[PDB]
């Protein structure tokens, strides 16, 4: 309904990053009777017109449209100066220095329910015919050891080494090019946050893929999973499985693997 929210309810904690617009911070939202809520929030540095002011909130406009609980809310605006944008805060941070910290205190089963619960965001999305084109293991968030969430869509946004050989090659961007980055993603998640093709140059990436190479099986992956994997990375975009098909396949190798 409304999402406007009064200043005085917002108390303004420690900076957690940056985006194109400004600082985000880390806080809290207080409303009466009720225990205060952790919040992140955007700010917009020095925007000192209408149309950055209009831009930073078109974010806010973005993520307002979705419902899902594997992405992060919308909680509200302020717009009068500055302006900021409130959102759901994730405790425990960025995914990739997860499971690099928690490496020997994680098991696979853990690692596959955070791509089942990712793939169903991306299946929701897919349903809204809302194309991503920023999944990336950097920008899943984690909001408890057993839940990850998409993190906010301004906020994430050339990613090479993750963007399928169309979206390099002729600049299209489809869910099925949102399928393959998920695959990479996987594989990110799967090697506990390790980048893909490390040590090689973007210029490089596109090569080695039209020349038919993928990223290796994780050590400790099920075939299965690597199999659906490698099926993300189908060169032609129309082989690719859809994020309906990936969420029930995930579904089960998780049951698999529990
Ligand atoms: C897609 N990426 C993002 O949305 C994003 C990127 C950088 C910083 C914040 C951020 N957005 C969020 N971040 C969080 N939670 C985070 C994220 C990063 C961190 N960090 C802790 C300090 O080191 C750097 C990262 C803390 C945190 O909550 C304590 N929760 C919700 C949102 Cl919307």
């Amino acid at each position: 309904r409304d999402y406007e929210i009064q200043r005085e309810r917002i108390e303004l904690g420690r900076c957690i990053g940056e985006g194109q617009f400004g600082d985000v911070h880390q806080g809290i939202y207080m409303s009466p009777e009720n225990p205060a809520m952790a919040v992140a929030i955007k700010t917009c540095k020095n925007c000192t017109s209408d149309s950055v002011r209009e831009k930073f909130l078109q974010e806010a406009l973005t993520m307002r449209q979705f419902d899902h609980p594997h992405i992060v809310k919308l909680i509200g605006v302020i717009t009068e100066n500055p302006v900021w944008i409130i959102m759901e805060l994730c405790t425990l941070g960025e995914l990739r220095s997860f499971l690099q910290v928690r490496k020997f205190s994680l098991d696979l089963a853990s690692l596959i329910l955070y791509a089942y619960q990712l793939s169903t965001a991306l299946a929701y999305l897919e349903s809204k015919r809302f194309v991503h084109r920023d999944i990336a293991a950097r920008n899943v968030l984690v909001s408890a050891t057993d839940c990850v969430k998409l993190g906010d869509f301004g906020l994430s946004r050339l990613p090479i080494k993750w963007m399928a050989p169309e979206s390099i090659n002729f600049r299209r961007f489809t869910s099925a090019s949102d399928v393959w980055m998920f695959g990479v993603c996987m594989w990110e998640i799967l090697m506990h946050g390790v980048k893909p093709f490390q040590g090689v140059k973007n210029n490089d990436v596109i090569g080695r893929i039209e020349n038919g190479e993928r990223l290796p099986m994780p050590p400790n992956c099920p075939p299965t999973l690597y199999s659906l994997m490698t099926k993300c990375w189908a060169y032609d975009p129309s082989r690719r499985p859809r994020f309906t098909e990936l969420k029930a396949q995930l579904s089960t190798i998780l049951e698999e693997e529990k």
